[PDB]
């Protein structure tokens, strides 16, 4: 009803991510009833959009075992496009691809152990071959050879972000392995679908930043102007910082970010410089988002502040908010966990005049967050969620982190008499018998603190 | 139960130290019954490892006499791996062993006091003539030569750290005789073992340290971050500092220090330098542990300090302990007498978001301590440290030591109208006849103090 916003919509080629029966990398699915609605020729290479910004590009086929408004791709594809199966995309078309001039792939170092021989020759020569695959930059792409299946990064093309893999095109394998740990960390950069219990601010937030750079003509047919400043505030630990990532990871727009404890560490006259550094860049490329974490470390009441470098940088942050023209197209938000000890100028009309509460979550909000983050954790059958979250009273969103971690450790703990910690390796059985049982739970549960 | 990490396990080559029938340096005895289930045949160079990550390298041979789980060493050998007779070591094939290019090793000062002649000649040529021994860098080695023994120790080997001495391998023995006091500094370096009533937090430290570091695969495997950063905090003097020592030792990392009134100690600027230059070594060598001691030193509540220079520092390290990457591998441990005044911020979620209290020790934990101080005291039989234990409740760790100290004196004391504090020497009968009678620890305890 005011989370209008966020229910997203039927649309010609919003299609469900069924798995796929052609197993091939470059290949996707669909209905014959839903290709031709999208006016979409057999072999046309398409675009497609997932999530946190994620783009593929595939060639397009008709299978007949697919539904109208479902689409298959592999697991390849799905880890590209960072969606699990049943998730759902955006289909385009990509027409005026042009043909690879060179383009730079490294292999997963936890995937080429072992024998070197030529990667070129046994893995890519053969999967590339007379193919004329797309691809686009960031692709992580498997290719089997004969005994082993090795994972590829795709470094860099020419031209970016996407080329299509001819006879023509030079490719250049040689370098160091990329790290798998490196691309771990960046699947698990955070999404919207990252954060839980805050549908209502989700809501406000995609209402006064999103929204407003997306469509500006809305504002301006209605009349009225945007507001610039949203201040997000609650007490600790509520995932402020963690949306501040989400809409970093999500955002359409030019994001930058300012940590006040990182500004308050350089030198005087060294943080005024990259302040306005900061928001010259914001300029430069708008529309654009700053985001100030932990506002309140340097915006301190001007008033009831000691040091004098300090004052000057709240008094060149407000000089800096209203310095930004109507043209310039920049939403500022910024977090605290202590708004009241702001300098009140800063919450003055047409500058933070916007506040969005990041409150403690209520009984189902824990519930949505213990799920987001249990998520790539190994539980046993006998753990209930809703338990938990009934049981977690005044939690909040780092408390519950905290437990999952604390009862993961119980688990572990639970195989620490089988295990040394001298031993140089595991025994690879145990390992897999490792699980969250409920009891883990009720042990971290009888451990717990306030916020 | 939870103190399982601990619990050393039973396992195929971990053997107790038994007394050594043959006298060589250079040899170890075993049970021929175990030689064959760990796949060893005589005159094979292995691996032996003990505490405080010591390493010892020698030549295997059977005993009759030894049993199966027991292992034969001299004392020489006894020291290199820091071990007393009874301990339990890793003992592992060192196949791949080259021969010596050269080796440099000097005598300890203590043991060359008179003739030089040829230290070469009398006592190192015919020790390795023939010999093809395994010696490690560090090794101290006892060698006989007529009149008199000698102490030898390994200061560098080519190749580093271990090699076989052949007779190609050219012997330097030229330079300034080791210093006897730094070589007992170092035996004396603290282990685990020097630290008595916290088994419990001890626990939590190989939990929280040791454990993330040795085998990151666990969480992994089980989908959870380690947290990164431990504050142990306790009433003073409760063998806070003592720990990072024991670590530092310990540890399988590389270790960093960082002394919180030491910092300060700087000039403006210099201190963030250091700051910085530590957190750069920790992430350039990881995986590392950074060891912040006195931590509210350097970390006062920002609103509630007065200097500029001073915030400065607090915001400089948040932004380290934030700025370290997943993919880092390093733990931050600290540890204060005074959590409460430490600046909150650090204890958020992903910074100082793990406490150990180390707390007062209870009456077996005093007993534990007593015995780990009196270990290298001259101590009469009528001494019952129960007793202590029992009668000194309300003491910590540097109040018992502290006591020690005391009634050592008051026995030294008994001695004073014997001895005249104007003597070039002492009578060498007396200094025999001292020990600390349980009197003198009545004496003692009859001053003690509040913690
Ligand atoms: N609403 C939430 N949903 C899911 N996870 C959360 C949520 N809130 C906190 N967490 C978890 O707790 C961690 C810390 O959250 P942050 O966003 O750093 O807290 P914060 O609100 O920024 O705290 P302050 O005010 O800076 S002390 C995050 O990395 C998440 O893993
Ligand atoms: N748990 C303990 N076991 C054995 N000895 C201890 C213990 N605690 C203290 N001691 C002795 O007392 C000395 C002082 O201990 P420290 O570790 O320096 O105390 P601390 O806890 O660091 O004190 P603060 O907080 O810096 S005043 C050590 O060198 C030990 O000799
Ligand atoms: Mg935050
Ligand atoms: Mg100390």
């Amino acid at each position: 009803l005011s989370t209008a916003i966020l229910k997203q919509k039927n649309r010609p080629n919003r299609l469900i991510v069924d798995e796929a029966i052609n197993e091939d990398n470059s290949v996707v699915s669909l209905s014959q009833p839903k290709m031709d609605e999208l006016q979409l020729f057999r072999g046309d290479t398409v675009l497609l959009k997932g999530k946190k910004r994620r783009e593929a590009v595939c060639i397009v086929l008709s299978d007949d075992t697919c539904s109208d408004e479902k689409i298959r791709m592999n697991r390849v594809v799905r880890n590209n496009l960072r969606v699990r199966l049943g998730d759902v995309i955006s289909i385009q078309p990509c027409p005026d691809v042009k043909y690879g001039k060179r383009i730079h792939v490294l292999p997963i170092d936890d995937t080429v152990e072992g024998i070197t021989g030529n990667l070129f020759e046994v893995y890519l020569k053969p999967y590339f071959l007379e193919a004329y695959r797309p691809i686009r930059k960031g692709d992580i792409f498997l290719v089997r050879g004969g005994m082993r299946a090795v994972e590829f990064k795709v470094v860099e093309t020419d031209p970016s972000p996407y080329c299509i893999v001819a006879p023509d095109t030079v490719i250049h394998c040689e370098g160091e392995p990329i790290k798998r740990e490196d691309e771990e960390e960046s699947l698990n950069e955070v999404g919207y679908d990252d954060i839980g219990g805050c549908r209502k601010q989700l809501a406000q937030i995609k209402e006064m930043v999103e929204l407003p750079l997306r469509h500006p003509a809305l504002f301006k047919e209605i009349g009225v102007k945007p507001p610039r400043g949203i201040l997000l505030y609650g007490p600790p630990g509520t995932g402020k910082t963690l949306i501040a990532r989400a809409v970093a990871n999500e955002t359409g727009a030019f994001f930058f970010l300012i940590n006040g404890p990182e500004i308050m560490s350089k030198l005087a006259g060294e943080s005024e410089s990259n302040l306005r550094k900061a928001f010259e860049e914001a300029e430069k490329n708008a529309p654009a988002i700053i985001f100030i974490d932990e506002l309140d470390a340097i915006a301190p009441k001007r008033e009831k502040t000691h040091g004098e470098v300090e004052r000057r940088i709240v008094s060149q942050l407000l000089t800096l908010m209203d310095g930004l023209k109507q043209r310039a197209h920049v939403i500022v938000m910024a977090a605290t966990n202590r708004p009241n000890s702001i300098d009140p100028a800063l919450r003055r009309f047409g500058r933070f005049d916007r506040e969005v509460d990041i409150g403690i979550p209520d009984a189902t909000g824990r519930l949505e967050i213990l799920q987001i983050h249990t998520k790539n954790m190994k539980l046993a059958d006998d753990v209930d969620l809703e338990q938990v979250a009934n049981e977690t009273h005044g939690h909040v969103g780092a408390d519950l982190a905290a437990l999952c971690s604390e009862a993961a450790l119980q688990a572990i703990r639970k195989k620490m008499d089988l295990i040394d910690l001298e031993d140089e390796t595991i025994d690879a059985e145990v390992m897999n018998s490792l699980a969250v049982t409920m009891d883990d739970f009720r042990w971290a549960l009888s451990q717990s603190n306030p916020s």
